[PDB]
This record gives C-alpha cells, structure tokens and sequence, in this order.
C-alpha cells in the first residue's frame, strides 16, 4: 500500500530513526584512546564506548568553550558527572543567553535554541568568534538523546533568568520558569543521557574516563578559563602543562625524559613538539573540539616543521596543536577530522627560527 | 540585536548554508583514486575533484541499483553524461514509481519523494530489499545541488506517467505533467549539477573519469542488470570480469599475470582475492555503494581469509567484495566506510575449503 511504502518523517522522528547519521554510531566501538582514569590519569589504552554518547556530551562541552569566544570575561566552566544517578551538568559563567521573547519566533530565546532544530547564533559567518559551533544541531541532539534535559541561564543585560526542563527525547517540556534577575550571568545545562538508545546500562568506567579527559582538554585548550571537575579545579594552566600530562614519564631512546619545544606562534596557533618512538602522533584541537584523527590544520603545521629538518621525518614527530579556525568543516559529525583548506583558516602560523633550532636538538 | 544574532533556518536554507554536512566537501580534494579514463580505462591515479559533486551523482546512481532489489524484473540502467551541456541522465526499467495522489501528503508520489525532504520507501526496515537507500535525503540532495532536475517515471500498475521539472536548487518547480500510460515502466532522472556551488566551470576529465567508473562499478556490483554508458553496453558480466578490469596487465614478483580466486559464497557475498605487491588493498561494494575506505564487511571477510594462512598476511592480500547488508550504516555522508557490526548484517559468509586451498597456491 502506497502510504505505508512511501513515508514522510518529521525531523524529530528522523533523528530517532537514523541516530547514527546525526550523532555517529549508537553501537559500541573498541579502540585505543587517550583517556583520564581516576587512579592513574592520562593514559593511552583500549576503550570500548559508544561514539554517539561521547558526542552529545562533547556538544554541551564545546558550547561552554564557545561562550569564552562569545564573552572573554568568562572565567570558569564546571563539569560534573554522577554515573550512579545518570546525571551530567555543565556550568559556565560569563554572558548568559538573553531571556526575552524572540520577536520573530515568538518564544524565549533559550527555548528556541535548545528546543527547536536548526537554531544558532553562528549562522552568519561573522568570522570573529571562532566557535566550534556552526550548524545549530548539537544542543538539540543532546536534548533528543536524553530522558531529561534542563537549561538554566541568566542574563543581567536583559534583567531575567530562565529555567525549562525537557523530557523523553525532547518530546515533552515544562513552561519556562522566568524570573527577575540582577546577579552574575551563568548558563547550566543538566541532562541524563538516554542509556537505552545506546544499549548501555550505566555510564561505565571507559566513558567517564573519556568524558573526564575532555574536561582536561578544555583546561588545556581554552585560554583563560578555570575548569572544575566534580567540584575540583584541574591543575592545568597553559597548553604546555596540558602536554605535560602526556609526556610525564615518557622516555627517549637513551632513557631520558622527553624534551618539549613550545611556541605560541600567535593567538590562534599554540604548538608543542617532541620526538615520537611510536611513529607519527598528534594531539590537536580546533576551537576546543578534539580532532583525534587530525586534518588540514595538523598537515599544515607538520609540513612546515618537516619543511626544515621527507615523510620519514613525520615518523619521529609528536605534535600538539591548539588552534582557532574560522568556520571549521569536518569529514564527519563526530568531528575527529577537520577538512577546511588552509587558505580559508583566517590566520597563518609561522614558527620562529628560535623554535626550529630548538626543535633540532630534541631527538 | 537578538533576532539577527539568534536565527532559525528552514531545512532547505540549512542545506545550502551547510552543504558540507549533507554532501561532504564542496571544496576540491586531491588523491589517488581508481577511475575509468576514456582512452586507457581502469587505472589508479592522482585525481582532483569535489566530493560533494561525486556524491549527488552517486545518489541518483545507487537509487537506480536499489530498484533492482525493489523489482528483480529490472534488466537495464543507462547512464549518460554530456559535459559540454552540463547534463547527467540516469534511466532504469523495471517497476516505476506509482503515479497517484499520496492520500496522506496530498501530492503525487514522485513529487513527494523527489521534492520534499525526509521522504523514502525505506524507513520501515522491512529487512528484505537490501537497498543502499535508507535516510530519504539522497535524491533531494541532488535536486538541491542542481540548477535543473527532471524526474520522469511511469508505472503501468497505476495507469499513469509523470514528469515534473525542478529549478534553482529545488526552489522552483512546474506542475506535474500527468498522462495515461500502458507501456513498459521506467524511471529517468535528468539533472544539471550546479557547478557554481562547487567552484567548477565544467565537468572536467577527472570527475567524468570518476563518474564513468561508478557505471562500471554498477555493471560489476548489480547482478542481472545491463549498464549502458553514453549509449554503449559495458562489456562486464559477473563480478570476476569486473575484477579483471583491475588485474589486467598486473604482474607478480616473477613477471607472471596475477592469479585470481573467486567464490560466490552466497547471494549476499561475492569474493575475489589475489596477491598484492603494494600492501593491503580492497575494492568493495555494499548494496552497490562503493566503500572505498572499506569497513566492517571488509574486516569480516579478510579476518576469515587471514584466519587460515598475522597482520603481515593482510599485507599481501588484494580483496574484492560485492556484498548485500541490511540497513548499512556509514561513518560519513560520502559513505566510503561502512560501520555496521557483522552480527546485524543479516547474513553470513563462509568461504568453502576449495577457496582456501585455491587461495594458498596464488602467491
Ligand atoms: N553554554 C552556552 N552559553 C551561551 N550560549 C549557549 C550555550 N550553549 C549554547 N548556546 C547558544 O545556543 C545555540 C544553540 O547551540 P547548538 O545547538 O550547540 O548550536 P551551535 O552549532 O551554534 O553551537 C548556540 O548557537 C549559542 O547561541
Ligand atoms: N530510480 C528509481 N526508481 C524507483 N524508485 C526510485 C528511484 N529513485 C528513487 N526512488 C524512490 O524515491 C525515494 C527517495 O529517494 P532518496 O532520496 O534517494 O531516498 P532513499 O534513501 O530511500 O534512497 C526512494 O526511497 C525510492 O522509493
Ligand atoms: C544534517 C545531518 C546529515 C548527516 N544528514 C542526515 C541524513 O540522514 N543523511 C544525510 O546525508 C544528511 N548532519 C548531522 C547533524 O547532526 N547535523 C547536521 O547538520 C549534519
Ligand atoms: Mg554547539
Ligand atoms: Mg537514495
């Protein structure tokens, strides 16, 4: 029959029917990842987790980091995970979201941007503010992949504060609680991922170790923000000290700790380099998004560095990149590989002569 | 201002603003690909092309191949490319699309499924009919990335034929031309890709060589269908003869043509194997989609074959796979890597003892 065979779906129903095209695999994947385990901290090991779950988390986390670019007066992000209750909350300060009726869509601005698809402050490519956000899906994707999803924000400029809760995959919602407000701006997103959509029973060791690492990553990647994880400040300040998490207790060929060369080439390019004993490795960030497969920004810096010293060189390089790119593109929705051409990055990276010399004498 | 900063987009406007998240990169990419060049045919070489363009083409092409699964009485697909006029047309026979009013959406069924987003015959996972189609975007994506887009179809069962033309990125359309019809069913999609969205001036040698290869690929992958390219039947029948396109004039270490082992393990798994002298290579298809990066179906067969003969073995294998999978998933929209777990493929592949023995004595 024609109406059973040929079907239109709503957007919301399409996301739930085709989860993997929006949030990546909802099936387990086993691979070697850098994670931060409670007892031993930063280590590379075999991890089994669901990419789709990692990704709705990372979406809320990158949104906090974007706010720093939105408002440089932002100083802090708190990340909290309660595995036993199934709760994740991410809090930032600095400017909040205007708590007012949008005059075109006739709803409160936070309602619109967390409750309706294809909504964003980043559709105009006002180049400046190099946010990881771009498409206007991430926050709704978390909401839809959650049994419960709470947005609190307050914006002094607009004199009000906002709270609204969503439930059952964004199919159900309270009315906004709206109040007068004159305090410090904050946004706080609190959600319970819908573990049944990922075939998991609990947030397990492996996913909490992955999620914990992204909080370190934020401390490492996001200049000028303290990060607290479960109520504690992460002892990371500057990129070099984040890199130190990885090279702590690594040896060269002669049993001597690794030497690390660092240059902040400009605001958009922070670069550390040492010897690899394990082939080509890279740790890299674009707009605080972890490009774990890398891409054109890694190629761009590595070609330069390889410039001085053919592809056998690449084989002994361990490169750490923290960069900012205008309108990053990715070869998939899980964003581990950034595909933008160098031409249209909006910046250049020229490492100094001091760095190339310093890079000779390290391995 | 709040309504300039916080924006909702329509679906259509979002696709045009964020092309790369739907059709892959709209920027050039340079890499080594198998292509079919007019003069020399199947060869591996350096090619510069736009993934997004390849992909709207491939979407119309996989839809033709899916129809074979829809109706096994289908015998032919004609592919035609006129670079100078900027026209691509793909014709298939076998059952057409019901030319009737959809009683729920109140439009002609072909209008609905080529003119409205998120429309498909493949949303119910009626496992059987292992089509590459699944999400209900592909055909609209071609339409949207076209200056002009024409759908003709006819379905004898429903006594009518249909023609409708779309223009300017699916923003403009004629009324359906609807007629009485009693002839042989066909569907014919004719489009002019919008070269301005891909920064190209003409369909160039490299893209026509890529597109031509997919027609060979179809002849190779789609059992029981003749393929014509620019009015000529492709001299391919069966998978072994397609594989022959690749191994023609290849040598082993002793200057002797490559020996090729073939088994059709079952309808869903056709497998050819020879020696590689160039590391691990694979040519593979899932539901007639070219998995050029491979995935869990390649891993599945290779592990088996590697089973008999550790990862140094992989290094001397050139494997060709034509398979059928129920509800394939992919790690990106350009679908070169298939991510479904073997468990839920809907079939098994056990290669016979004859094949493992035959595979010893080939290199
Ligand atoms: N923590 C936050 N602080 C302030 N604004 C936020 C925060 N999280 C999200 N937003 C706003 O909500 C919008 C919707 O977010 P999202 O769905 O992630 O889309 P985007 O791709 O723009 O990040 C953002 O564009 C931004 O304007
Ligand atoms: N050549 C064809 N012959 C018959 N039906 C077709 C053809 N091309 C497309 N269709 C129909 O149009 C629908 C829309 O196509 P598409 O956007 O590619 O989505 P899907 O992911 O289902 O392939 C298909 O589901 C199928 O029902
Ligand atoms: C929009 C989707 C993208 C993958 N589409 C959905 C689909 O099923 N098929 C397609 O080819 C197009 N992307 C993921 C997401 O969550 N947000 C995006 O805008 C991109
Ligand atoms: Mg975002
Ligand atoms: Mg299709």
């Amino acid at each position: 029959s024609v109406e059973r065979v040929y079907q239109k779906k709503t957007q919301l129903e399409h996301i739930l029917l085709r989860p993997d095209t929006y949030i990546g695999s909802v099936e387990p994947l086993t691979q070697f990842m850098w994670v931060y385990d409670e007892d031993v901290g930063m280590n590379c090991r075999e991890v089994t987790f669901v990419p789709g779950l990692y990704k709705i988390f990372d979406e809320i986390l990158v949104n906090a980091a974007d706010n720093k670019q939105r408002d440089k007066n932002m100083t802090c992000i708190k990340v909290s995970i309660d595995p036993e209750s199934n709760i994740i909350s991410i809090w930032n300060n600095g400017k909040g979201i205007p708590v007012v009726e949008h005059k075109v869509e006739k709803v409160y601005v936070p309602a619109l941007i967390f409750g309706q698809l294809l909504t964003s402050s980043n559709y105009d490519d006002d180049e400046k503010k190099v946010t990881g956000g771009r498409n206007g899906y991430g926050a709704k994707l978390c909401n839809i992949f959650s049994t419960k999803f709470t947005v609190e924000t307050a914006c002094k400029e607009y004199k009000h504060s906002f709270k609204q809760t969503w439930m059952n995959n964004m199919m159900k919602t309270s009315e906004a609680k709206i109040k007068h407000f004159d305090g410090e701006d904050y946004t706080c997103i609190t959600f319970q991922p819908d573990l049944s959509k990922f075939k998991m029973e609990k947030l397990d060791k492996d996913i909490v170790a992955l999620m914990t690492r992204r909080a370190y990553d934020l401390a490492g990647s996001c200049r000028g923000v303290k990060v607290m994880f479960n109520g504690k400040k992460l002892p990371v300040n500057g990129f070099r000290s984040y890199v130190d998490l990885y090279v702590k207790d690594k040896l060269d060929e002669t049993g001597v700790a690794l030497k690390v060369i660092h240059e902040l080439a400009n605001e958009r390019w922070d670069v550390c380099l040492t010897l690899s004993e394990k082939g080509f490795q890279q740790i890299s960030f674009v707009n605080s998004i972890a490009t774990t497969k890398g891409g054109r920004h890694v190629d761009y810096v590595v070609d330069q560095v390889v410039g001085k010293l053919p592809f056998q060189v690449k084989n002994h390089i361990w490169v750490f990149i923290n960069c900012l790119i205008e309108n990053p593109t990715f070869d998939s929705q899980t964003k581990e590989n950034m595909t933008l051409q160098p031409k249209s990055f909006g910046s250049k990276c020229q490492l100094s002569e001091k760095f190339f010399k310093a890079a000779s004498n390290c391995g």
